[PDB]
């Protein structure tokens, strides 16, 4: 099988973790750098990836399922790490300056060009909310990073469970300081599936017919 | 360098294509199958990938820049193929029926189990607009597929240019029948970069400091 196809046909959404297996620090470092290298519109990188690693942090994450989507709750303590994909509520010229200043330091643009680079900020203004927020534009950028992570995990042979069945309001309460100025609509559990109890590990993957999703013109 | 990191450090946004080079049909088939295999919330797959391959289709795509974002226009005819990432405007039971029906055909689930499997639809209703549209939920799913595509292209060593600088309204007119019931906010040109005029090929990649985007708890 073609290496790319094999990876994508074999990755799947785990429904049960093995609590005695952890992701190595070597593999976690590759995953985190892969997230950091994700592309985004105008290199805005309007995101924050919060890694739930310690037992203390796992408890806080476990508690965020207090009143909602409790089918996802068992994974928190059983998996190795949980990663929260947060997207920025409002993206400002100051936030963009952080990006452009780093670009000047990394040698891709010069100081005079920096002011010239501020024209791309047009894209941010084109995506302003009725309330002055940009979440409808920043959230999709975080999902791009998520697509990148799922492909990355398939290559490392690490199991995972993407989760939209989370409580954004409660997470904003529990991780008050960390999520300040951001919102989180999706999380990702990673680890190793249970050798016998993960029923999804043996089910066939199902997707729509090629002609139903692809059109060649 | 670690294979995953090398791929992600070496992929970049091409700013000029070599018009004499095309993506092979074998590579294109891998890319399209990779898109089809993308994960999505509840396996909704609320997308359509429109591939602009023919000269006739390239002309139509070229014409969609008549009013705005002309800086992206030169790539259309110069690149090999352009792929439109379309997300569904409103997701219904009928739509989910196509997913569940294919699931049974794939032997992932049974006919009787199909009706029980319909209980995941809570997520769709959960994301329903006051206008009965789910575009704020479907668009992020398409961006996940895009993140998957960018990683896939890095592995195939094919150059690309993601584009949000497009005209969704004009695209809806030009590709009237193909985009009916969908909207398109992002496109992707693929091909091979110009050997000496793609300035971005020799510029360093720049991303925020690890500490600025990642928090370990
Ligand atoms: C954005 C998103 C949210 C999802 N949320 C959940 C969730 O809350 N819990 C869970 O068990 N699965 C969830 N999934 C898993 C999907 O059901 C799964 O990706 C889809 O059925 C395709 O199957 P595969 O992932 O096994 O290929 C989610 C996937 C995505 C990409
Ligand atoms: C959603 C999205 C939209 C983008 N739109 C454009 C575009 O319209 N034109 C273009 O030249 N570059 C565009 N880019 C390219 C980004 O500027 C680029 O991904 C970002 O600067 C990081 O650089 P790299 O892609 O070179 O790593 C876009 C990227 C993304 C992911």
């Amino acid at each position: 099988t073609h290496p790319i196809i094999h990876d994508l046909e074999n990755r799947y959404t785990s429904k049960k973790y093995d609590p005695s297996k952890k992701v190595s620090q070597e593999d976690l470092a590759v995953l985190l750098e892969a997230l950091r290298l994700s592309a985004s519109s105008i290199n805005s990188q309007p995101w924050k990836f919060i890694v739930i690693e310690s037992d203390a942090a796992k408890q806080r994450m476990h508690d965020s399922f207090a009143n909602m989507h409790q089918f996802n709750q068992p994974h928190i303590k059983a998996c190795s790490h949980v990663i929260l994909f947060a997207n920025k509520l409002s993206y400002t010229r100051d936030d963009y300056d952080v990006v452009l200043s780093k670009a000047v330091a990394d040698k891709r643009i010069t100081e005079e060009q920096k002011e010239a680079a501020f024209a791309s900020f047009k894209f941010v203004e084109l995506n302003c909310d009725e309330n002055g927020e940009h979440k409808a534009w920043t959230k999709p950028q975080a999902y791009l990073a998520l697509g990148n992570a799922l492909h990355t995990l398939a290559r490392l042979n690490i199991d995972s469970t993407t989760m939209e069945g989370i409580d954004p309001e409660l997470l904003s309460e529990i991780f008050a300081d960390e999520l300040k100025g951001y919102e989180c609509h999706v999380a990702l559990a990673i680890g190793y599936h249970h050798p016998s109890e993960d029923y999804n590990a043996s089910l066939p993957k199902s997707r729509k017919a090629f002609e139903d999703v692809i059109t060649i013109l």
